[PDB]
């Protein structure tokens, strides 16, 4: 899937969610997500998130609710210093490979 916006849904993985929650969740964290927050337009709602214990996820499935899409999230995440968050959410490349399958032989035996 190569779109997020047209569909009510996110183009994630359950295992990205979990990354990029933990990832804005931390010491070393370059950023934050209470600030994120605030520059997508959820700021009204970072309080109603930090009530509870995980509102990492919770501010992520929320941010497509408003109707946000990957790409608005990865400006944020950019301006804020976040790079990490960026490239994970955007996914490694994709190199081929062979099934290292022994091909049939000749015919008669």
């Amino acid at each position: 899937g190569s779109s997020g916006s047209s569909g009510p849904g996110l183009s994630l993985g359950d295992t990205a969610l979990q990354n990029l929650e933990q990832l804005l969740d931390g010491p070393e964290a370059q950023g934050s997500w209470a600030e994120l927050a605030e520059r997508l337009g959820l700021r009204s709602l970072v309080d109603t998130y930090r009530q509870t214990t995980s509102p990492s996820g919770s501010l992520l499935r929320s941010y497509e609710l408003a109707g946000g899409d990957l790409a608005g999230l990865l400006e944020a995440l950019s301006d804020m210093g976040l790079e990490e968050g960026v490239r994970l959410l955007r996914g490694p490349e994709t190199r081929d490979k062979l099934p290292s399958t022994e091909v049939s032989g000749p015919s008669s035996g």
